Parts: C-alpha cells; structure tokens; sequence
C-alpha cells in the first residue's frame, strides 16, 4: 500500500514523506541497528513542540501550532518511532533527521486536522514545522537536548545507586581489617571499609566531573540559522525557543552565546565524553578490583562473596564466575573507544558547520546509557549482595608477615624470615624460637592499631 | 501465554513462540544493559548457527545419535540462514566470554530441533541443549569460534567487494581524467601540475592497499580455538574433533578455517581482532583522505575550490557532499571503535580473555560500516564525478606556477619580473609577459605548456 | 674519577661528580628503556623539590634535627629551581610507582645536603635518604604529590599563559575584521554571508571555553597524596603531617593545595589527570579546527580561497611564485594530534589501578606534561608567529561576493 | 659566531655549529616543546643514509665527483652518530619536515666545505641546496628518512627485542612443562594445565606479534625519492628514484624499492599506520603476558603465589615488586596512545600533501623503540630469574573444586555438581564429599581424579 509524494513512493502506514524517503534510498549504511539513536528523535520531538508554540509570537496560527505542538509531543513521548528509518550515516549537519521530524509531524498535525496525508495541507513541513529554524541549527539543538536528558534520566541516577550501594558496603565493612596489596603485592592493613570508600569517591567524584561538564551542553543553537548570523529567524526566537525548552525539561537550557562557535564546532560533546571516559577509568579499576577480591573461591583472593546470579559453564560443574564486573569493564572499554570517535568527528569541523554531528552524538548517547544501565546492574545484581569472607581474611591475616613490625618496640626479622622459609605463621615462629610467649604476641601484634597514623 | 523451563539454579517462565529456554531468560533478567539496538550482532548469531551445525555432524563419530545429529543440524541451519532471529534477545554487554549467548544458541537450536521430531519445547527432549547440541564444547571455545566466523564472513562478503567496488570506480575516473591538467596543492598552496588522472591514482592505490592490509589481517582469523575447551587443554573432548570441525566449518563457509595450533592463545587473547581492527582503521585513514578531498575538491560552486561536479542526488537548490560526510563519518567512527577492540584485547587474564563480546561487536561494526560505505560512496558519488574542465583551464590560465617554463626562452630575471608583477597587478603570466614587451601571446602559447610539465 | 657505593646486590661506580648515588646508578642499569629523550620531565623533578623541601621543615614538628632539616630544605631548594637537573638520569619507564625518582631525589638531596654540612658525599651522614629526606614519606604517596604539583604548575605556568595569549590575538583580529563581509561555508559550499570578525569570534570563545573547561579540570589536582604513605592509611606517619605538608606546598607555590580528602582514591587512581588530560583533549579539538580553518582560508596565491594572507615565515621558492606555506598552522595541528594520543595513553593507565595502588604513574604525568607543555607553547608560537600577522584579501573576498550566487550588510542578523 | 642571512634578517651562527641560517630561524620560530622534543636521531641518521645516496647517484647527473665524494663523506658522518649536536630541531615544526631536511643540507654542506678546505656558512664548494639536494625536494625526501628510520628501527631494535623475549619464555615453557597448575577463568578457579602450557600462549602471541609487525612492513620499503613536489617527479632525472632506492637498499641491506605510485606515498602515510597498527597488536599481547606474570608472582601470602619474580630493588618483608611488568606495561599503554596520536596525523592528508609527517614517525620510532628495549628488559631482568613456587601451585591446583569435572563423564554433571557445592558448603575436599554422598568409593575417586590426565584430548 503506498501513495505519491513528491516523485517518489510512500508507505501509507508510514508518517514520514518524500524527503525521508529521498534520504532513505541513497544513505543505506549498516541497516537498521545504525538507526538515528531514539532519544535525538524524542529531543527534536521536545524542539519542535518548543518552537510551534513560541512561533505563534511570529505569525504562527494558533490551529496550526496546537496540532504541531500535538504531534511533537507524540514524538517525544517514543509513540512514532517506527516512522524515523534514517541511519546516522547520514548527511552530517543532520538535516535529513530533521526533514523526517518535519515530514512526520506535518503528516500526523495534518491527521489531527483532517487533511489529507502527503498533502502538506494545512500543515507544511518546511513552514509550519521548520518555521524560524534551518538544519544547521536544528539537530545540534537536538543533539544537546538528548545528551542533557539522557545525563540526567539515566547516567547520573545509576553512578548515584552504586555510589550509594559502595557507601554502604563501606559502612557495612568498616571493622573487617585485611592485608593492602601494592603492586599486587601484600602491604600493610587497611579495612575494606577503607577501600571501598576509595571506590565511592571515584564514583561521587565521576558524577561532579559529568556535572562539571554540563553548562556547555546546555547552551542551545536554534537561531543561529545558516551560519550562526540568525539570518532569516525573527529576534527573539533563539531566546523564547531554549526557555520554553527549559521550561518543557526543568533543565537550563540557554541560548548559545556564540552560535558560530555552536554550529562550527561540538566541543560540549567532546568535553562530556571526557567525563564520561574519566567516568570509564574509574569504574574499570573498581569492578575489576572488585572481580579479583571475589576470585576463587578456594585458589585466588578470596575476599569477597559475590551473589551467584547464573551458572558460569555447561563443562565444569557449579561454576559461577563474576559476570555483572565483566559486562562493567567491557562497558567501559566501550566508552574510551567511544571517547575516541567524538573526538576524531569533533577536531575536524569546516568553516561554518561541524557536519560529523550525528556520529558525535551516537557515542555520547551510546556512552551515557551503557555507563548508566551498566552501573544500576552492576549495583542489583551484585555490589548490594557482597559479603565479606572473613572466615578467610582472618586466616590471611594471621598468615601475612605484614603484621611483623608490631614487635619492633617490643623486642626489636628472624621471626619473618624464619616464617617466611618455614612456610609457618609470625606467632608459631615467635613462639618456637622462643622470643615471646602466645599471650604476648597477642598482647603486641593489634591490626587495629595499625590503621592510621599515631 | 507461557511455558515452564529450568536450569540449575531453577524454574522459569519462558513465553511460548519463543524458542529459547530458562537461561536465557535468566540473562535477559541480570544483563539489562543498553536493550534492543544492544542486543548480540546477528553474524554472530548466524556463524554460531554455522559452528553448532558443523559440532553436530562430526559428533557422530563420538556417539552422537544421527537422528539426533540431523535435527540439530537442520535448526543450526535455520539459524545460519537468518530464520530465527527473533529468539535471541540477549546483549553485548553480558558475561564476558558470551556463556549466556551459547547458551541461547544451544537452548534455541535444542528446542527447534524438539519441534522438528513432534517433542514438547522445553522438556530437552529428545534434544538436551547441554549433552547434544553443546557436545564437546565449551562457551570459552564456542564463542571464539562464532567470532572468527562471523569476522571472516563480513570481510568476506561485505568489507572487501565494498573496497573492491571503490577500487574500480575510482580507477576508471583515473582513466577518464588523465588528460586533465589541474594545479597540484601542497600545504593547501598552489604547487605544480598534475593530471587529476594522477590525483586519482593515488587514492586507487590508497584502496588496492587497504585490499592488501586486510587479506594481510586475516590469517589468524581463520585460525579457530574450537577444541580448547575450558582452558585450552581440550579436557572432555576426544582428539581429532578440535581438526575435524575446522575442516567442517570451512566445507560449509568456502573459507580456509583451521584449527589454532596454540588453544591457550586462542582462548587467552583476541590479538587476531586486534590485528584485524587495525587493517580497518589503517583503511579508515586511507578513505578520511580520499573521501575529504573529494569533498573539498567539489567546494563551491563559486567561492570554493570547484574543480570536481559530485552527483546532485537530493537537496541542500543548496547541495553538498553529503555521501562524502557519511563516509568520513564512518571513517572516524572505526577508529574509536579500534580503540574499544585495543583496550579489550589488553585486558585479557590467565585462560581466558572475557571482553569477547564486545571486540566482536566492534570488528563487526567496523567491517560492515566501512563496506556498506564503500558501495554507497562508489553508487552515488564516485561513479558520477565529473570534472568542472572550464574552470581547472581557467585556473591553470591564472596560475602564477607556470612561469619556469619561460626560463631558457627570456631568461630567470625577466622570468622573475613577470611573476613578481602579475602578482602584484592580479594579471595573468601571459598578459604580464607582453605588457612588459618580453614577448609576443604566440610565444608564449608555444613555450609555456603544462602537458610538459608533468614528469621527470 | 669515581667513587664506590653499595647495595643489595654489588657495589657500583658513581662518577664523583653526581649527586645521585648507589639506587640510582643501579636504576639506569635495570631500565634500560628508550634513551635521553625517555628522562623524567624536569617539571616532575622540580615539584620533588618543593615537595621535600616542604617535608623537611614539617618534620621539624616530628623530631628532624634543624641544622639537618636546613641543609635538605636548601638542597631541595636547589632541585626545585632546576640548579642540579643534570644529577636526574631516569626514564620514565621505571616502576609505576615511580619509586626510583623518589629514590634519586632522596640520594641526590642526601648528597648535596651532606656537601653543605662538610661530610663525605656517598655517605648517607649527616643526611640519610632514608631516614631524613623521606621521613614521614612513601614512595607511593610521595610521586602522586609531586605529579599533581607539577600539573598545576605547569597549567598555571604555560598552557592558560599560552591560550590567554591566543584568545587575545584572535579577538584582536576578531575586531579588526568585524566590518568585512565574506561568504560563509557549510559542507563547504557556499552558504549566506558572515564577517570575518564574526568567523573569528567562533575561534575566540572556542579558546575562551578552552581555558575554562582547563580550570574546571583542576580542582581535585589540587589535592595531594601526601600522608597517605604505603596503602592510604597514614600508618607510619605522624597525625597533622598531611595538612602540614599540603599547606606548606600551597604558601611555597601560591596555588590552592589540600590534603586528599580519601588518600585511597588518591593513591588507588589518577582519575584526576585523566580528567584534565579530557579537557586538554577537547582544547586540541578546538585547536585543530582553528588551526585548520585559518590553513585553508589562507590557501592560494590562486587556486585556494584566498580570503586570507598569512605571515611568512620561510624562504621563498623561485619554482612556485607567491607560495606562502601556512607552517604555524602544520606545527598547531601535529600538537592537537599528539595530545588525542597522549590522551589514550593517559585512559589506559588510569582505567589499570590494581587495588591500594595505581602503578601506571610515570607514563600518566609524562604524557600529561607532554600535552600541557606542547598546547601552551603552540599556543604562543601560532599567536607571534601567524595569528597577530594575518591580513584580509578584502578585494578577493568582496569580489566573491558580486561573484556570489548566494544588501549583504543587511543580511548579518536576524530580523 | 660567524654572521649568516635569511629573508627576514642577519642571524649569528655559532663558529662551533655545521647548521646555517634557516636552521637558527627554524629554532626561533619553533620553540615548541623543549628538548625532549627534538627531532628524533633515527631521522637524522636516515637523511645521512639518503643524503650519501643521493650524492653518489647524481654523479650519473652532473656533480662534480669531487663535490659528491666530499658531501658522501660528510653525510656518512650523520649516518654514523657524529654529528648530533648539529640538529637543534623539535618534531613540531612544518607538516613537511622541510626545516629538518633544510638542517641536514646545512650540516652537510658545512662539513663538506671543511673537508674541502673552504669557508663555513659561504655555500662554497658545496651549496646546501644546489648540491646536498640536487634533485630533490623538500616533500619527498622527509618520507624517505622516515621510511629508511622506520625499517632499520624494526630491524634493529624492534624485532630483536621481541625475539629474544619470545626465546626465554619458551625455554621458561619447557622447563615448567610438567607443572601441573590450576587454570583460571574469569579469575575463577578452573580445570588443570602445565604452567608450560601457560607460557606456550605467551610464546605463540610473541611470534605472532613478529609476524605481525613483519607482515606490516613490504610498504614501508617504499620510498618516495622522485616524486618532487607533488608526485609528478618534475625537475629530477629519469632513474633517480631507481637508482636512490637500489643505492639506500645496498647501504642498508635492506629491500628498499621505489614507491610505485608516488602520489600515494607523498598524500599519505598509510604504511606508518600499518606498522603502528602492528605494535598496538603487539601492545595488547605484552600487556596480557606482563599483567599475568605480575599477578602470577603476587604475595607473598595474600596473592597468588605461583611465580617467585627476580629482585630488582632494596627490601613489609618479603615483598618482591614486579617492577619490569610495569615498566612494560607503561610502554603497552604507551604505545596505545601512540597509535592514536599516528591514526590522527595519516587520517589528515590534505590533496598532494600529508603536512603530519615529523609527528608520525615520532609516534612510530617512539613505540618501535620502547617496545624494543622493553623487550630486552623485561627479558634480561625478569623472565630469565622467574621461578615456580611448585608447593604452592600444587595445593592450589589440588584445591580447586573444579577437579570435579574429572567425574563428569563416570557420574554425569548433576551429581558432579552436588559434590562440588556440598564440599563449598562444607568446607570439605571433593574426595570425602563424593565419599559421604555415596556417589563414588574412595578408590574410583582416585582412579577419575587425576591431574596429570587433565592435560589434553581423550
């Protein structure tokens, strides 16, 4: 079933029209997985029900724009994604995105009215939907309103439920003292209270460095135009189109001071993949520390009890490996290499226009969301349930020659070289030379004692 | 509207027209990370279809029931084929060496092939996923295998008849303008001529090169852990089966599949993906060059560099290079994900590396990118250039390049002073030439000619 | 002439004119690692200076003999205002902890202290490396100072001097072509009007946003390790030292050191040079566009843009009449290349941390000073050696302009 | 000091320095970085290399022998390491590299007028450009020294490092090749292999990384010599190109040949990208090995315990830092960020031109280097001295609860895994287990259990 746009063939189940399909016939790279990220549709969704309203400041009818702002909202609200069939590899001021966002609420505004779809009649993409906006202005408003959104709904909330779920495990752990590995090697004590509270300051810090990445992000290009001179946009269109965003997503969106700089350049998506990639560094180091610490249960560390949450192999019976630190490491690997094409699409803006827009905006989105879904499974389905086993750190303690020195004051090396080559404990050694008693070494040697400076 | 299934660590449900099992379901449940644009690449999916067929067959000569073998053969197929890939709901992002995938590959042939012979699904009968359709594998050799498959596949069938298609066309408009005379740019300045035939030479030999660096990244590729087992040490399968199923995989794929002849390698590291990786974004740069140049060779149509007419195929009556922005695009996007295959090849420990999953998505997505872009850059840019000859000619008749070739007709001063005055004036060499006296149009048409200027 | 130092595995020659002593002799004997170029940065070896110069007069409260802790507080001195950087052999491909410069700066000290107190050099008396110059010290809370003081410095020193200096330059040029109207490019086509001060006003709030997302990248490399000796307990130390020997360092440099609020995180990772390594990354984004844009807008002398004309800064070619190679822009553009690089070799280290300790240390400040040192100096080269000399082609630009298929002086704005 | 001029004004050149004018305004004008930063000697020597070559050969097109022969002797000098000190030059100086390929015309030219017994800083007998250049440009000459930098580094540093890295970890393999180990998957304790067995991986990965690195090389044996300015090979000879590739290929004994398509060559740096593209590959399989044997060898009780490392530093007793595993992979790391840092600069090429060049074999020499020495350290002073802890790998082998798939095959998994639960739960072996559990006699057990038949195929 189709009908005649135009010359080309539309779908009738389908709201998008003769541009989109144009766009679809000659941009066919890497099929539907490649498909423009669902959050950058639901942001246009979000600008074009801002813009509608604002335009009826400047001469928009009031009919027209509620039906837009109607359609917009369904946009926004993911109820016509099936209706956006573009590709990120796609022209790269994403203007094609926005021809289809244009296209579909035209078409959908036009239902509502009773028109006829395809018409353009008496909703006209171009001069009702785009109406004050350009491509050069429009996605990169896009690209912003998704990345904030996505910061805020999903990254920074899942940092938040580990960093609270870490908190609390270094609460929980905060007397269970165990042996220091420097270089891997044992070192001095320190509890697992103390370390863990390591992993909750990367991860309250990750979240102040993605906060401390935002303002730019905010900063909106709609108005810029063409070229960033406002050329053929009405004044005060840029200013009440960020505020009614704004007021739409309770997020401070302002207009961008410099739209040259705003068209010409994606810098803010550069720096929040920074923070993201900090973000990445800090998480690799805390669920594979945490991976290790759980190792065994018999033949590795051995600290910590992980939740078992499925079997680990069909061969070797019972095995159950750490799986929620392995999909968080490899998320993170994700991310610097994601880090890595942002920057690469972002150093190589021409002139006017920055046109790897899409790509950019791809990795940031695809970032934010593995980081956020990653560290809410991470918490669930494993940091809540750690436990400690102390059975075998008290025995590790009690084996370590770390613990020597607390002898020093009292009787002045044998013991922990004699225990060392005998393979026995500091306190059989101690005993079986004869340079302390069993109630003296017990007297002396008090891990707890050694757990800050005196 | 759903059936009852378990593995060890219990019962769950399983929605009836699917045909996965309980551990699937389980992974679905602990692994919600990114969903559906996440889930598993289908090659992958496809090359375990393939691996499963192939264990299946040459498991007969370690007992397996033929009628057994056949049936599992015939939905290992229908996977192969692309036929079920609405029963494999699982992400990237799950246990690092894609246990839970090979268990919804083992659970959903396990079933096709219970429905196949009149079974009830989920009963694992006749057909256990385990003891039948995993029959002398692991997931740590299994999922390695599936890679490579799928990698192999994809540079196959995709990556290099895209870098083909790019080849050709670009060499027939090296062909098609070797005539033309252009002002080579070194720096972004005026240089010296050359033909845009030459131009164009090099970026066909940018792509031959890419071809070769690519079919130089495949060996180890081809080299399967299958066998390995859980550490390498092929415990629990009999000896020959790791050579036997290589040899099976190559029969059904026409590509020269092998056993790895070091398992430990094979199960410990992915250095083949990140040899692999790095052909791509070697390719990566190549056609960032290419595809850039082509673009600004095109700028214009008044205020730019305006030597190239790119096929019109869609609106700006602005229009740009738009497939030009694609292909850089994808350019740039292999090399983060080269990044993302580096960082997870480094990381691997002991026995096993466990960031398969996500160097095999990445690979993946680098090949069929950076193919799929060939085709698109080849169909509906390269083919249609034409060249702009009346503003090259203009460009070449305004050059201030061309001047030498005065030298032994009037001498290097006089050769000097009309450069240094058609600079200063915004004239041309010629109309300076005969302002100053020096010589005469006829002369200098005779003298000065570019088509000599253009080698040794 | 030599003279004959010991350790735990042989005795060794140490020329008698180095102040470095048996560790360190056998340090350039175990790592072997790249040559002259691969040597620890000098800002490195300075900020140990500060570092154990602010250490010693603390440890004064602790029980350090005055008379010993002045002569390691003038030795340190020394280090710090780069009087003995000859006496520093060391590649950064040591121990990721490290140690081995501590070491070297302990031995070299020692040395130079005991030379000012009249003793035998090589000796370890009156000074002892150990026992004195790091007392109350550890090699893993020691090299993490001295790598967030040598960052700061030099981000306070060279990279925001250099970007200011560009900033200044580009709005100056910014201004001075505010009235001239030129054709603007998207896709690189043709496109409506700007000006050239409107174009450049792009580059000037990109540098502008540089420098800022720079600041906003220090406030954790403020912090300091210092206290949090071998695992981030502080055991072994003495209670107050941390505070002490951060505020010391903060009154010795005027910048605004703390104490690490959690001495683990500062130990266990370097998350706060990864940070700032991500904005130096995203001011080499800016750059490279800058950089790129004024190398093609400068392109001719007639089959370019040519909109504008650019400084220059070699000799002329006879063979290519009017050629002027935009050099400053070749120079920019490799530093913007080079710190995306360095910045990936910074995320590996700092993603590898291994429980109390991240043992990826030297490579990660290395490649931080790296980036740091070549951006601000760029930044200066690029500002006095093209940016203050460029000049507009207003007749080839107005003439692009009638030549246009695109009044021009009212279409700058909206309406 | 002797006076010395360029077009923008008189500069004083030290009477003790062979560079002239442009390269004493080239160090005004890139005062980028500082010393560290100076263009890599590998560079300098391989100029000497192209600088002797191309003089012999244009005695075929006009130079005096007498001139040739002084600036041969000369540039050998370079080649050779002796003048060094002439070459104040930072890597960030033009995308060309002309200021470099202008310093070593002008120390060349220097010290061919001293040997001939004329002026310094006159030009005369030997004109830096007319002679030391003759036929030559600024564009295809840098590529050149790169390419002849690049190949004598593999061949010299490179691939002998890693070879004798790849001998001691396979000596190292045969002799732990009848320890029996536990195996570690997903840092979870696993079935058995020989601690031979482990090493042979790091043996495989470091021929491979060999094979790798010598399969990205054929196209670094090209040389851009002939192309001049922008490929076409305008104002050289015919046979310059030829006859300059044969002539390095002799010197070198290296297969160098003439790129056979120059535009290429010129617009691109594609084989600096491979090459690199193979030391990352090779970053990431030194990372591995280095990262295992760090882990291998922690404790002394609270790690892993299977490996006692060498002593590389002064004595927390018994500790015994892996210090060559981080300086190894520092340089992994490294040379990761390097390949980045080339990928950017080779993506970059503008029309005839890549202006990225001096940048990119920095990156390339850099890691070569690093990857090279590292090699030969972390051989010399770690893998050599490793030694097994063979109680502690037996009690941890004979632990692991993962024995249990032994009795797969006799008792099925289900009840293999109840054993190995059970034992978990109880704290007990998997014998008394298997024992209680009335599954298996203690003698069957001991007949199903055995190690030692866990190392291969049935």
């Amino acid at each position: 079933s189709f009908r005649i746009e135009y010359e080309l063939k539309v779908p009738n189940d389908k709201y998008y029209g003769a541009q989109t399909v144009r766009s679809t016939m000659n941009f066919k790279i890497g099929g539907v997985t490649e498909r423009m990220p669902t959050p950058v549709i639901k942001a246009f969704g979000i600008l074009k029900r801002a813009a509608a309203e604002v335009n009826q400041d400047y001469g928009l009818d009031p009919k027209i724009a509620n039906a837009i702002m109607k359609a917009a909202d369904e946009v926004a609200e993911g109820k016509l994604n099936d209706h956006f069939p573009l590709v990120v590899w796609q022209t790269g001021s994403g203007t094609q995105t926005n021809m289809n966002v244009n296209e579909v609420i035209s078409n959908r505004a036009i239902e509502m009215l009773g028109g006829e779809l395809g018409s353009k009649i008496p909703v006209h993409p171009n001069d009702h939907v785009n109406k004050s906006q350009s491509s050069n202005d429009t996605f990169p408003t896009a690209m912003h309103i998704a990345a904030a959104i996505e910061v805020h709904e999903v990254l920074l909330p899942g940092l938040q439920k580990l960093h609270d779920a870490l908190d609390a495990k270094s609460k929980e752990f905060a007397q269970i003292i165990k042996i220091g590995r420097t270089h891997t090697q044992d070192a001095v004590p320190l509890t697992l209270g103390q370390e863990f509270s390591g992993y909750v300051q990367q991860v309250k810090y990750a979240m102040t460095r993605i906060k401390a990445a935002m303002p730019r992000i905010y900063e909106l290009a709609a108005g810029g135009t063409a070229v960033g001179t406002g050329l053929n946009t009405r004044i005060g269109f840029a200013e009440k189109v960020a505020a009614k965003v704004a007021a739409l997503t309770g997020l401070p969106f302002v207009t961008a001071p410099n739209k040259f700089e705003a068209l010409a350049a994606h810098d803010a998506l550069v720096e929040l993949s920074g923070a993201m990639n900090t973000t990445a560094c800090s998480l690799m180091k805390i669920a594979n520390d945490i991976r290790f610490l759980g190792s065994g249960p018999r033949s590795g560390l051995g600290e910590l009890i992980l939740p078992e949450n499925e079997p680990g192999s069909s061969i070797m019976p019972g095995k159950v490996n750490p799986t929620q630190c392995e999909a968080m490491t490899m998320v993170a690997a994700q991310v610097m290499g994601n880090h890595v094409a942002v920057t690469v699409g972002g150093s190589n803006g021409h002139f006017e226009l920055n046109v790897f827009k899409p790509m950019m905006i791809k990795n940031v989105l695809h970032s934010a969301r593995l980081l956020g879904d990653a560290s809410v499974s991470f918490t669930e389905n494993c940091v809540v349930g750690i436990q400690a086993n102390t059975e075998r750190i008290n025995k590790l303690m009690n084996e370590s020659l770390m613990l020597v020195t607390a002898l020093n004051p009292h009787i002045g090396a044998k013991i922990a070289k004699t225990a060392h080559k005998n393979g026995s404990t500091l306190k059989e050694t101690a005993i079986e030379l004869g340079y302390l008693t069993a109630e003296q070494f017990d007297e002396w040697v008090k891990p707890k004692d050694m757990l800050g400076p005196k």
